[PDB]
């Protein structure tokens, strides 16, 4: 079946190469047809679009979660920290001496109250709304939400704990204890508002309120950083987080919340650069990381483009005889060269338009790698072609058009078994959860399909026209006015198998070198196969961005000084009958509750920060709503009057409303279903004051999803990771989140008329993109072991290989596989969805390395194995370095300039692996396996090769 497509290719290289503009033509037409569709991509930046799959699980927690209580806030943070500035005493009263830090000076609060103040009252104008956009329009107010102020927006900073005030900063006061006098100054407030950020009044001889302008509590962890337990006078960063409402991907409003955060970003960089000696300052708005990805994709296109001249030049001057130094400008194939790189951006734009007609949503960082990938393969096969043609030796009175014929029947099935190969293995790389790498896989593996079927007409055609001109004894780029005249035309051998013939063969198949080589990669396999266990799987941060970001600073900061990483909400879905009191019973953490019961749960889970990667007791709206229902002066129904039975808040002092919330109570409070439908609306719409200082609208107002009725469908208890600082942290925290999750369902689900398909889930925000990788190693071996099985089968069936080669093929591609996984892990190249597709990617071209020879071996006729091996590696050996190993290494040594770690990371430094193990193992390796090991002579195999070459000749 090998020569019935030898035969069928013979006659189509033949058919082609004698009609060569008609072809071009025909074959230049569907390119620009499939090619013209570009200018319909829909290129989408947004990470969450490109990197979670929609189909997922939390996709649906976060679908469940932005459906019931809207979408998680956009956080514009700033870290402040100022590193000369020596640490002072104080001799405070109430506490003992303690030790602050040079951040905690008076002047540098003053200047981040200035710039505070400034951030509140920023505006930018609108040209799709034409006005200025002033905070309060997106700020996101818990309390107040509707008809906002600028003195209402969620800015946490340590001058909350002053509402902002000026005049209470500077503020001290004259304190008498026990006998002896002090000058309390800011300092006591702030520490005891650090201690407890839940007080009205000051217990430092100031009438002064603990809490926010906007009227919720500062905890300190959201104000200061760099501390460690309950020392927040030695805090070394403060944090200034300016809370922007989040709007779905197609609302107009979200644009007016990204203007604000440009503007933000250009006042913070003018504000970093007035306070040099002063602060140390770090920011990021939430646009910073799509920007930031964003800048340095469209700053690389130089540094990539010039891979691909680079490649082209190489194949120019690489196919191109250099013996006389008078006809190199005729012998020279830049034409071809051109041609070559020209039909393969033509695959490559027909793939992406040709996707792109399909209304398939793309990012310039998946359309800057796809290139490069498809022409590092699509190269070769050009290359391998024009070298066989080359080396062909015409026969008498035969003229050019059977010549290319028989050529491109010599060398058609391998080029057709490499790009199904390819092609397969791409299609087979994209089955991964993630979007990006799915387009990215499958608009590379239809490039590879419309590279072949264009190498197949459109290139020989091409190549037709080149040996032409070079037969009339015209020039190359510089032809049709000089057909002048040249010494000899036909020259002796070339410098490559002049080296591969008297340097390389004999020095690689010496007595000495097989055994020496053989144990060696044995030797590497071993190392290779250890170093693979010890590979990091996950994609973190600080790798997506350039090294030069303003966002690496900011991360640095994030993970040194920061206290507590995102807050995690246990979300319980439908079906819990809260009113009931056995419901009740079993999420709070007062007297009377169960033990071990949600909220009781959660806080011994957060005693133990490192083994469940929780730092902070989960707050709960049902502890705090039966503490808000006691005896005491909360909630209070009017006795008498018009208003009877109705609620009188904690604000008024009136007598008309003494009446207390409900009945005298003989222990443990608990309301009836009628009193905690009735009282729970009132608890959630009551805004935390002096006189009651628990009330829902401060914390719990967003934390519960009431019907139209006063049935609760769902609610969510918000705790805080610990700081999270790797991908392996992100991992973890989620895996040991979703096991006490589900530890507390098992438990919430034992109750009276609990329906069996409720749920608690803890939804983070980046939980959508750190959830693959619970299940990427399976998926990644599962994929890899679907790419090794197509290969073989494949390579046993369309190159006609017996078992013994098809096995040596396979045994080849598992080695340079492991191989590369070991350098991966060594390198320091973590594994995740890009690298995985570079691996999948791998095992489809590696079969380019190992298949050229180990056929070049089998279809020989030499007596002993050495001289087979010897013939294998000179003549193919020779065309697969060439082509293959240096079509690849010009184009990856270019792209160590990208700027970008994620390029720069996974398509440099990895290419670079495959290539170079490919290299090694397909021209070191598996010359002295064929020459221990080889599959025996089939005579039949070369000789009926010639009953299909003259049949059709
Ligand atoms: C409480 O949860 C209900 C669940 O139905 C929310 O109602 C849905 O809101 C989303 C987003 O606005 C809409 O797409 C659906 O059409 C609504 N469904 C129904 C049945 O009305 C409700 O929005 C949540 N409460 C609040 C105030 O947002
Ligand atoms: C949730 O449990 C409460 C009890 O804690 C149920 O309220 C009772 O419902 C029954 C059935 O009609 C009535 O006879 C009682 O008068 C109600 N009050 C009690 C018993 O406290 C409530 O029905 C449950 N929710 C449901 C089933 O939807
Ligand atoms: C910030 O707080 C200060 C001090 O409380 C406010 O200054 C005023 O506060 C008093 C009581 O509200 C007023 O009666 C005085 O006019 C004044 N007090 C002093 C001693 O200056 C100030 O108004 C607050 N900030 C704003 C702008 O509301
Ligand atoms: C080596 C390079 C030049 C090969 C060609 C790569 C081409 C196909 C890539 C590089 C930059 C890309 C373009 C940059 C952005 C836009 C603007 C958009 O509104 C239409 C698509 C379009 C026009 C892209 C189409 C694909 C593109 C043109
Ligand atoms: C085939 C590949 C090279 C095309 C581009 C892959 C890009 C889109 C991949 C590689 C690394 C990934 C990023 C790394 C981690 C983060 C941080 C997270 O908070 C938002 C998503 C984001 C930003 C990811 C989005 C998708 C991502 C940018
Ligand atoms: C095909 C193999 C044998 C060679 C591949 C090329 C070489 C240069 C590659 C393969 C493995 C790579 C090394 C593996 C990891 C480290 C450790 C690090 O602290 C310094 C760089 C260094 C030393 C890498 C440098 C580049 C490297 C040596
Ligand atoms: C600074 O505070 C630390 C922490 O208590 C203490 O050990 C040390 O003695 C203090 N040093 C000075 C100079 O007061
Ligand atoms: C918008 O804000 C700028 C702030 O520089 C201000 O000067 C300008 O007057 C504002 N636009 C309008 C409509 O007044
Ligand atoms: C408080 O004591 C300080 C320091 O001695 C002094 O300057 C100030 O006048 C005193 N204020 C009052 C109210 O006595
Ligand atoms: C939580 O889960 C189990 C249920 O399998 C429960 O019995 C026990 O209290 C907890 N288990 C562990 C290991 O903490």
């Amino acid at each position: 079946t090998h020569t019935l497509l030898g035969q069928f290719f013979q006659g189509w290289g033949t058919r082609v190469a004698s009609w060569p503009l008609t072809i071009l033509v025909l074959s230049v037409i569907p390119v620009v047809a499939l090619a013209a569709g570009l200018v319909f991509t829909e290129l989408t930046t947004d990470p969450v679009e490109l990197w979670s799959a929609p189909n997922s699980q939390a996709r649906s927690e976060k679908a469940f979660h932005d459906q019931h209580f809207g979408p998680f806030f956009r956080t514009n943070q700033v870290i402040l920290t100022a590193p000369n500035r020596s640490s002072y005493r104080y001799d405070s009263l109430l506490l003992g001496p303690k030790n602050f830090s040079g951040i905690l000076d008076l002047d540098l609060l003053l200047e981040l109250l200035e710039l505070q103040e400034r951030l509140r009252h920023l505006q930018v104008w609108s040209p799709e709304a034409q006005r200025n956009i002033s905070l309060q329009d997106i700020c996101y107010a818990p309390l107040n939400p509707d008809n906002t102020s600028l003195y209402d927006c969620c800015i946490n900073s340590l001058l909350q704990y002053f509402q902002n005030n000026r005049t209470l900063l500077l503020l001290t006061a004259n304190q008498t204890l026990m006998g002896q006098t002090s000058q309390v100054d800011w300092k006591d407030h702030f520490l005891y508002c650090a201690n407890a950020p839940l007080t009205f009044k000051d217990g430092t001889a100031l009438a002064l309120s603990c809490m926010a302008d906007y009227g919720a509590p500062v905890f300190p962890f959201l104000a200061i950083g760099g501390y460690k337990g309950k020392d927040y006078s030695e805090a070394e960063a403060l944090i200034m987080t300016f809370s922007l409402n989040n709007y779905p991907a197609g609302d107009p409003r979200l644009a007016q919340a990204k203007l604000w955060e440009e503007a933000f970003l250009e006042e913070m960089r003018a504000f970093q650069r007035r306070m040099a000696g002063m602060f140390q300052v770090t920011f990021m708005a939430e646009r910073s990381l799509e920007d930031e990805i964003n800048r340095t994709t469209a700053e690389d296109l130089p540094i990539f483009a010039t891979s691909y001249i680079v490649i082209f030049l190489y194949i120019s001057l690489a196919l191109g005889s250099y013996s006389s130094w008078s006809r190199v400008m005729v012998d020279s194939k830049a034409t071809l060269g051109l041609g070559g790189v020209a039909v393969v951006l033509g695959a490559v734009m027909a793939a992406m338009g040709f996707f792109s007609y399909l209304g398939i949503r793309s990012s310039l960082v998946i359309l800057q790698v796809v290139p490069f990938l498809v022409l590092s393969v699509g190269a070769d096969n050009i290359f391998i072609f024009v070298l066989e043609y080359q080396r062909l030796p015409r026969r008498p009175g035969e003229p050019r058009e059977v010549h290319i014929g028989r050529a491109l029947g010599r060398v058609a099935p391998s080029m057709l078994l490499c790009s199904l190969s390819e092609a397969i293995c791409f299609f087979l790389g994209a089955l991964t959860p993630m979007p990006a790498v799915r387009t990215f896989a499958l608009t590379s593996g239809l490039a590879v399909i419309l590279d072949f079927l264009l190498q197949m007409s459109a290139f020989v055609a091409l190549l037709s026209l080149d040996s032409k001109r070079q037969e009339a004894s015209r020039l190359d780029v510089c032809c049709c006015v000089k057909p002048q005249e040249l010494p000899p035309p036909g020259q002796g051998e070339g410098l490559l198998l002049g080296f591969f013939q008297k340097a390389y063969a004999p020095f690689l198949l010496h007595w000495i070198t097989r055994g020496v080589v053989l144990l060696l990669f044995l030797a590497l396999f071993g190392v290779s196969l250890y170093s693979m266990c010890h590979i990091s799987v996950g994609l973190d941060q600080e790798l997506a961005l350039p090294k030069d970001s303003y966002l690496l600073d900011y991360f640095l900061f994030l993970n040194r000084y920061f206290e507590v990483g995102a807050p995690v909400y246990f979300v319980t879905t439908l079906g819990y009958n809260f009113s009931s009191e056995a419901g009740m019973n079993a999420i709070c953490s007062s007297a009377g509750c169960n033990n071990f019961s949600f909220t009781q749960k959660i806080q011994y889970a957060t005693e133990f920060p490192e083994q469940s990667y929780l730092a902070i007791p989960a707050s709960s709206w049902v502890d705090d709503f039966i503490d808000w229902l006691t005896p005491s002066s909360c909630c209070r129904l009017y006795i008498s009057g018009p208003n009877k039975d109705k609620f009188c808040p904690s604000t008024v002092n009136s007598l008309n409303c003494l009446k207390n919330c409900m009945s005298i109570t003989m222990g443990s409070v608990r309301p009836s279903v009628e009193q905690f439908h009735k009282y729970l609306p009132w608890f959630l719409n009551d805004r935390p004051n002096i006189k009651c200082p628990k009330g829902g609208l401060a914390a719990y107002s967003t934390s519960v999803n009431l019907t139209s009725d006063g049935q609760v469908l769902t609610s969510r208890f918000m705790a805080y990771h610990k700081p999270l600082k790797n991908s392996q942290d992100y991992t973890e925290a989620l895996r040991a989140a979703r096991e006490l999750a589900a530890n507390i369902t098992a438990d919430l689900r034992k109750v009276p008329g609990t329906d069996p398909a409720f749920e608690v889930f803890p939804y983070t925000i980046t939980n959508v993109f750190y959830e693959q990788y619970l299940t990427i190693l399976p998926e990644g071996l599962f994929m890899l072991s679907l790419c090794l099985v197509p290969t073989f089968a494949v390579s046993c069936l369309l190159l006609g290989l017996d078992l013994r080669s098809g096995l040596l093929n396979l045994l080849s591609i598992v080695m340079i596989l492991v191989d590369t996984v070991g350098f991966m892990a060594l390198w320091g190249i973590s594994y995740n969805a890009v690298s995985l597709i570079n691996l999948v990617s791998a095992v489809g071209m590696s079969v380019e390395f190992v298949s050229h020879i180990t056929r070049s071996f089998a279809i020989s006729t030499k007596p002993t194995w050495l001289e087979r091996a010897k013939e294998a590696t000179i003549s193919m050996g020779s065309a697969v370095f060439a082509g293959v190993a240096m079509t690849n290494l010009p184009g990856i040594l270019v792209l160590g300039l990208a700027k970008a770690q994620l390029i720069q990371i996974f398509f440099f430094r990895l290419n670079l692996l495959i290539t170079l193990l490919g290299l090694l193992h397909g021209l070191v390796f598996l010359p002295v396996i064929l020459s221990y090991v080889g599959p025996d002579v089939n005579p039949a195999l070369a000789l009926e090769q010639k009953r299909a070459e003259e049949a059709v000749a």
